[PDB]
This record gives C-alpha cells, sequence and structure tokens, in this order.
C-alpha cells in the first residue's frame, strides 16, 4: 500500500531520535507515525518509522545507517498495520 | 513512580518530531519512549514522550510550548503505563 514501516536499532543515547528525524525534516519529508521503545536488559533502542513509500526512501536509509548510534536500518520486515493496531487503544 | 508522560498536540508538520526532541537533545536529556499517532479527520498529530521525572521538565514543557506547531502540551494527564502495555506486543 501506501506508506512503508523502517525500523531502526539505535544506541539508547540523548539526541539520536533527532539526527534521524531531522534527515527527513532537512526535506520537508513527513513522518506519519513513531513508536521507540527501549530494548530489555540492553543499551539500545527500537525506532519504528511509518512513513510514505518513496523513492527518496532509498537514500535516506543510507544516510540513516551512517548516522551516529544507529546499528541497523530495515525496511519492510515489521508489521505493516502495527499503527493501525496501536490506534484502536490510543487516539 | 520515576517515570513522566507529556502528551502533546501538534501540527502534522515535517520537521515538529526533530524540533520537539532537539529541545532534550540540546540538554543531553533521555527520551525513553515514543508514541506519535496522527489525529482521525484532522492536521494534527498526538506526541506522548515517556521521560524520567526530573525538576528541568518544568522549563522543558515551556519550552516545547512555545515552539512552532505545537498547539497544547499536557503532563501526567495520560496513560501512566501506556508503554507497558504496548511493549507487550512490541519488542
Ligand atoms: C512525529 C511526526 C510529526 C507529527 C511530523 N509528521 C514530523 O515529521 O515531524
Ligand atoms: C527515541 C529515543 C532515543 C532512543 C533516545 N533515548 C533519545 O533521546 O533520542
Ligand atoms: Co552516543
Ligand atoms: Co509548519
Amino acid at each position: 500500500h501506501d506508506n512503508v514501516i523502517l525500523e531502526l536499532t539505535v544506541r539508547n543515547h540523548p539526541g539520536v531520535m533527532t539526527h534521524v528525524c531531522g534527515l527527513f525534516a532537512r526535506r520537508a519529508f513527513n513522518v506519519e507515525g513513531i513508536l521507540c521503545l527501549p530494548i530489555q536488559d540492553s543499551d539500545k533502542s527500537h525506532i519504528w518509522l511509518l512513513v510514505n513509500d518513496d523513492q527518496r526512501l532509498e537514500q535516506m536509509i543510507s544516510q540513516i545507517d551512517k548516522l551516529e548510534d544507529v546499528v541497523k536500518v530495515q525496511r519492510n520486515q515489521s508489521d505493516p498495520t502495527m499503527f493501525n493496531k496501536i490506534a484502536v487503544f490510543f487516539q
């Protein structure tokens, strides 16, 4: 469909979410949904980003990958409707 | 307990999440959990931020309030365990 889920594994450090989102912001690229959770007994966190499927997305995944504190960035290996399901409980 | 939920209503525009998180980042203030959802049939979105209960938080709520595209910022008027509940389904 229209959107894509990007799943990031990042270091749970101050400022990594600003850097990740700044890459999108610097291009006026909107982010539709965000879920961020720490990983249990770990120094990392998971970031799920709901974004529109885009030609520019492949280049931006590359920028995200080179970021500081980002260890892995995945496209479309998560739950495609995960934000619809969360939305049933939070509005 | 240790943490606090900040609930923001913001314009669903590119770059607002970068600005919101940059205020925390500029102070090395960590953000523990994030949920961001668009509001149905609307031009806004909701941002829930899980942060440590802090003396500096009252000043930073003030900075967040003066931000561009932020219409409302609330402290502790949401679900205190909301990220624990999401965590049962997403890790
Ligand atoms: C958290 C997403 C916010 C509302 C906006 N869409 C942005 O790209 O910054
Ligand atoms: C999304 C939160 C990330 C992992 C980090 N805690 C930060 O403050 O930017
Ligand atoms: Co670091
Ligand atoms: Co705007």
